[PDB]
């Protein structure tokens, strides 16, 4: 699976049809059309740097996970009851600075979004069990707008040249991933989907109102990851964002 003509978003659906269902993800949220909800509490996340393991080159994108064995690092509040456990960040990007987020505002394409995935470790006791459970996932999502260089990026950066080629790994250690969240946590949340393979509808978005930023240059690390293994003629990771996806009568609703 890819971001090609041939296994890409409009090839997931031979696999996954879910691909065309009801709750899928990423959405483009239009504000005039979004609840403001009450009953929303802040969001609250409490990660410990030690939990940081790894750094994996997977082909379409690279990931950043977390040991997960036990409630070290945890999302809870906003529309959660369950303390959800940190388990991976990753970025979505696109081919030129014009695109890239998966997510939408009123349109609005922005160059990159941040991905914060936890599963919900109060009702089930895997990711492997959470993962198709239309409550197991919580997923932060941050757009990025391209602008000033984010030094809050430098370690994921500095990172990268130890993971150029598709299955390379490396140890990511000591790094608490609060630090990429914007100073708001004012949020927008809906029920949807993993935006890749295979795209269980088991996800609850936080979309942070609040955007942060990268450089033209820091999307451009992003982009120059290898897609090929080893050895192989070079092949960028040129773009990894989802198209939207339609509501079908869903509700964003706003913490603010
Ligand atoms: N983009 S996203 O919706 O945040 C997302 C994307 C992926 C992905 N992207 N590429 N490969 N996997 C993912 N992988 C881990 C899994 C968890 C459960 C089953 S697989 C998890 C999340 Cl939440
Ligand atoms: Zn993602």
């Amino acid at each position: 699976w890819g971001y090609d003509d041939k296994n890409g978003p409009e090839q997931w659906s031979k696999l996954y049809p879910i691909a065309n269902g009801n709750n899928q993800s990423p959405v483009d949220i239009k504000t005039s059309e979004t609840k403001h909800d009450t009953s929303l509490k802040p969001i609250s996340v409490s990660y410990n740097p030690a939990t940081a393991k790894e750094i994996i080159n997977v082909g379409h994108s690279f990931h950043v996970n977390f040991e997960d064995n036990d409630n070290r690092s945890v999302l809870k509040g906003g529309p959660f009851s369950d303390s959800y456990r940190l388990f991976q960040f990753h970025f979505h990007w696109g081919s030129t600075n014009e695109h890239g987020s998966e997510h939408t505002v009123d349109g609005v394409k922005y160059s990159a979004e941040l991905h914060v995935a936890h599963w919900n470790s109060a009702k089930y006791s895997s990711l492997a069990e959470a993962a198709s459970k239309a409550d197991g996932l919580a997923v932060i999502g941050v757009l990025m707008k391209v602008g000033e260089a984010n030094p809050k990026l430098q370690k994921v950066l500095d990172a990268l040249q130890a993971i150029k080629t598709k299955g390379k790994r490396a140890p990511f250690t000591n790094f608490d991933p609060s630090t990429l969240l914007p100073s708001s946590l004012d949020f927008w949340t809906y029920p949807g989907s993993l935006t890749h393979p295979p795209l269980y509808e088991s996800v609850t978005w936080i979309i942070c109102k609040e955007s942060i930023s990268v450089s033209s240059e820091q999307l451009a690390q992003f982009r120059s990851l290898l897609s090929n293994v080893e050895g192989d003629n070079a092949v960028p990771m040129q773009h990894n964002n989802r198209p939207t996806q339609p509501l079908k009568g869903r509700t964003v609703r706003a913490s603010f």
